[PDB]
């Protein structure tokens, strides 16, 4: 069963796709998301990702501490002491992010959709 398994879901309130889990099979294609920042909700299977974690050469949205944000392209990833770290790509120079500061937009998400949702 999906229940259990880490996907990055759509929050149908602005389009966007966060890092999440399945935490509960609701039936008739729905499933109740936990999301990493703690909010709960029911999200249709085909908003959600089944890519643990965003994969190499996507484009992402990479979320600065001062609440800006920018797109960027997945360029490795790396785990250290269990954690997940993404290094993005924006102009030439790369950065690292930790797993809560990179989402996909509506258009970002929309594109992994066939090879990665849930639908």
């Amino acid at each position: 069963s999906f229940v259990g398994l880490r996907v990055v879901a759509k929050w149908s309130s602005n389009g966007y796709f966060y890092s999440g889990k399945i935490t509960r099979d609701v039936g008739a294609g729905k499933y109740k998301l936990l999301f990493d920042d703690g909010y709960e909700c029911d999200v249709l299977g085909k908003d959600i990702l089944l890519c643990d974690p965003i994969p190499l050469d996507t484009e992402v949205t990479a979320l600065s501490e001062d609440e800006y944000f920018s797109a960027g392209v997945v360029k490795g990833h790396r785990k250290e002491s269990g954690e997940l770290y993404y290094s993005i790509e924006k102009e030439g120079q790369r950065k690292w992010y930790k797993r809560m500061a990179v989402i996909l937009s509506l258009e970002q998400g929309n594109r992994l959709r066939e090879q990665y949702g849930l639908g």
